[PDB]
């Protein structure tokens, strides 16, 4: 828990390793308290295998959903964290729960409105693209190569560069360890 604990997934240090679509999740749950049951997997799984407990993920997820008082603690004990904890295994389910690798999650339903599970850069207009892409320090001829993966559809490849110009088997997983050893 020294590196990896609900706190420190707040952290900028550990999110400035997070791809758009862990991006994307943070900042709705942040911002609604609350997450839909596929982002809510999406994150929760991806959080799981980048090694955060299932004492200190019963913490954020309790923690955010009731954040500001979005819900009482006692809503999420009845309405959430059976879920949370079933995606640990902590009630004894054998299902095999892995975090979803992008294939996967390119797999899941495209999402609607109020949603936030998916990859950014499909689900993302090019304005809504570019302007992330600027805010992490982008350039215009960076941005338009981005772009030109995100039309020919290749989601992954634009997401590789993405990981290349913001440092000096696709799966966020891969991308938060390749970037997090980078720190080190
Ligand atoms: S390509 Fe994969 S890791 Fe990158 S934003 Fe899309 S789903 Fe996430």
């Amino acid at each position: 828990d020294d590196e990896i604990n609900a706190q420190s997934v707040w952290s900028e240090e550990i999110s400035s390793n997070y791809p758009l679509c862990i991006k994307n999740l943070m900042e709705g749950l942040k911002k609604n308290h609350h997450l839909r049951y596929y982002g809510r997997q999406q994150l929760s799984l991806f959080l799981k295998g980048i090694g955060l407990s299932a004492d200190e993920a019963l913490k954020f997820w309790s923690e955010a959903f009731t954040r500001n008082g979005n819900m009482t603690m006692e809503k999420f004990n009845k309405e959430f964290r059976y879920s949370f904890r079933h995606n640990y295994g902590l009630e004894g389910n054998r299902i095999n729960y892995k975090p979803w690798d992008c294939h996967t999650i390119l797999s899941k339903p495209r999402p609607g409105r109020g949603d936030y599970h998916g990859c950014p850069f499909r689900d993302w207009s090019h304005e809504r693209l570019s302007a992330e892409l600027r805010s992490m320090k982008l350039t215009q001829a960076q941005i338009i190569s981005v772009l030109d993966s995100c039309q020919k559809g290749e989601y992954t490849i634009a997401c590789t560069k993405v990981f290349e110009m913001t440092h000096n088997i696709a799966h966020p997983n891969l991308y938060f360890e390749r970037s997090r050893q980078l720190q080190k």
